[PDB]
């Protein structure tokens, strides 16, 4: 089925903030805005937790594009393979979702990866979501594009076991 983080990692408090620190020129400024309010928009129904834009970087989850060599001391590869990461709740780098810009983002239907779909994994991550066993989940390590809507009875069951 499902999994979660060594000691249940999970944000102590409802009010979550995101800083979008950049953007790809994949996408207009406002798609890429609107894909990521959907992501949390499908873990909003789910969850205590609200998630507000914030423009600051105490923000709990930071989202930023990067090219091989990044921030977290973790690279990414090129094209293809690894897509995207994210860190468990908590402080600095936790919480926090990058996706590789050697990627296409779009809002996929052949063109591409869909990047609220890629997001809803990472954002999942950063709630404290650990893969999955069923192939139909969000969690899954394998992409595909929209068979969706994304969300799942395992995610969720994983969700609630964490937050409500
Ligand atoms: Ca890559
Ligand atoms: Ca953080
Ligand atoms: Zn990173
Ligand atoms: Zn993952």
């Amino acid at each position: 089925g499902f999994q979660t983080f060594e000691g249940d990692l999970k944000w102590h408090h409802h009010n979550i903030t995101y800083w979008i620190q950049n953007y790809s020129e994949d996408l207009p400024r406002a798609v890429i805005d609107d894909a990521f309010a959907r992501a949390f928009a499908l873990w909003s129904a789910v969850t205590p937790l609200t998630f507000t834009r914030v423009y600051s970087r105490d923000a709990d989850i930071v989202i930023q594009f990067g090219v091989a060599e990044h921030g977290d001391g973790y690279p990414f590869d090129g094209k293809d393979g690894l897509l995207a990461h994210a860190f468990p709740p908590g402080p600095g780098i936790q919480g926090d979702a990058h996706f590789d810009d050697d990627e296409l983002w779009s809002l996929g239907k052949g063109v591409g990866y869909s990047l609220f779909l890629v997001a809803a994994h990472e954002f999942g991550h950063a709630l404290g979501l650990d893969h999955s066993s069923v192939p139909e989940a969000l969690m899954y390590p394998m992409y595909r594009f929209t068979e969706g809507p994304p969300l799942h009875k395992d995610d969720v069951n994983g969700i609630r076991h964490l937050y409500g």
